[PDB]
């Protein structure tokens, strides 16, 4: 009905018109996820996307105008972060199920996008929770330790903080092969950055960030990639690589000549994300990073 209705003012930007959902609604995320294909009343992909989209919007409002969030602003930021803390266990189960769903696709279309969108929403919520200004304070370090312990225990279960981050990043980095879209990869790589920022040792942390970032750049993403997202990933790869100068030689001295020899509607063999439409992004990042 909205398509055939150009101009219409709903009686009293969906958040400004729909009734706000309470923070206790997301307690039903404990229900398991059931997918019709490639796998009582149980949670489905379209219903999971609805809950995740609302939860991601709520966190983005405060952790990262007042219409549609009036009941949310009454609660404190710490309490909402505390509320999402108990949601880690159901989201990780949802996250793992989406991981397995995409892995089983190695061997319909409409349900594919919803599943990918759910996978995008979870990483945004995961990134938003850990990338909170409150974790810099010492009072919430116990909560941060508790949140990491949930992530670490997903593989094997008073551990020291260092291995808690090491296990959590390793568990999260295991999701890279199942990433279905460029946006999810950027959220995954940015989620690793904020968690690794807590660790004091950054000698090898930059290498795993840069190695994963290069793998995302060299991956043949099915066709969708925006220049702003590509610009963000290129900055991450260049700022974290071992030799920023040597990396610029590889892209400019190897990738660009390959693009020239390739036909007009093609891409570089070493960097499939580098095409004639994305050269401006690659050129702008390399020049700006070289100047820095």
């Amino acid at each position: 009905y909205l398509a055939v209705t150009p101009d219409y003012v709903p009686p009293l930007n969906s958040h400004a018109f729909f009734r706000e959902l309470d923070i206790e609604v997301f307690s039903i995320l404990h229900c398991g996820l059931v997918t019709k294909f490639i796998l009582v009343v149980q949670l489905g992909p379209p219903e999971l996307l609805f809950l995740l989209e609302d939860l991601s919007q709520k966190l983005e409002s405060m952790l990262t105008r007042n219409i549609g969030f009036s009941h949310l602003q009454q609660r404190s930021a710490q309490e909402i972060v505390h509320c999402v803390f108990q949601l880690l266990t159901p989201m990780c189960n949802h996250l793992e199920n989406i991981h397995n769903y995409f892995q089983c696709l190695a061997a319909k279309v409409q349900e594919y996008h919803i599943m990918s969108s759910c996978y995008q929403r979870l990483l945004q919520i995961f990134h938003g929770l850990f990338a909170w200004s409150g974790f810099s304070q010492p009072e919430n370090q116990n909560l941060l330790y508790s949140a990491l312990h949930v992530l670490s225990s997903r593989l094997k279960q008073s551990q020291p903080l260092e291995e808690l981050l090491s296990q959590s990043v390793h568990y999260l980095q295991n999701f890279h092969q199942s990433i279905p879209s460029f946006q999810c990869a950027l959220y995954l790589i940015r989620l690793l950055m904020v968690i690794l920022e807590k660790s004091t040792a950054s000698a090898q942390n930059k290498e795993k960030i840069a190695s994963l970032a290069r793998q995302f750049l060299c991956r043949v993403w099915p066709s969708n990639i925006s220049n702003d997202q590509l610009h963000a990933l290129l900055c991450i790869y260049l700022e974290h690589t071992e030799s920023i100068l040597k990396a610029i030689e590889e892209i400019a001295g190897v990738g660009v000549p390959e693009l020239i020899n390739s036909p007009k509607d093609a891409s570089s063999s070493t960097f499939p994300t580098l095409t004639r439409h994305t050269f401006v992004v690659f050129f702008r990042v390399m020049m700006a990073e070289l100047e820095k």
